[PDB]
């Protein structure tokens, strides 16, 4: 029933499908850009991290990002975004997670990602021009779930595979 797992790759996912990502290591989970007004990379941060600056490879280049994770026990997925090519990266929409799963979707002129704290997650979005043609690079195994089955994706984010 569940469509996957697919191996790490860059492709152009259809609109109104969730890319359910199953990372195993801390670090960059997924990234995508329209090359004009949106870059988004999701970073997975370890439980229990006091403010510190780390180096991440985002869109092929080293970037210094100051990260934290206030939770003693839960993972933190962070959307690191910029809105112009040479802009600074800013952090939004944290998901605190036990199951270690995330998902991203292209929908209605935006990129959506999961947010909040498992097991009661919600979603939030980032307006993105030419949203439909955004290529996503997965750095881990992933699955594909139609928006019609969002309740299934939400259950996976909340409770695991
Ligand atoms: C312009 O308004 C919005 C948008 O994109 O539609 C509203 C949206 O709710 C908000 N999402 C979050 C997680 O904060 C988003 C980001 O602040 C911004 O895209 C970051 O670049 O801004």
């Amino acid at each position: 029933v569940l469509d996957g797992p697919y191996q790490p790759t860059t492709f152009n996912p259809p609109v109104d499908y969730w890319m359910l990502l199953a990372p195993t290591a801390a670090g960059v989970v997924v990234e995508g850009t329209n090359n004009t007004d949106r870059w988004l990379a999701t970073i997975l941060v370890e439980p229990n991290v006091t403010s510190e600056t780390r180096s991440y490879t985002l869109f092929g280049t080293q970037e210094q990002i100051t990260i934290a994770n206030a939770s003693q026990t839960q993972w933190k997925f962070i959307d690191v975004v910029k809105t112009t090519q040479n802009g600074s990266y800013s952090q939004y929409g944290p998901l605190q997670s036990t199951p270690k799963l995330y998902a991203v979707m292209k929908h209605n002129g935006k990129i959506y990602t999961y947010n909040g704290e498992t097991p009661n997650v919600t979603t939030k979005y980032y307006s993105t021009t030419n949203y439909d043609s955004v290529n996503m690079t997965a750095f881990c195994d992933f699955y594909i779930i139609p928006r019609e089955e969002e309740s299934t994706c939400t259950e996976y984010i909340n409770n695991g595979l």
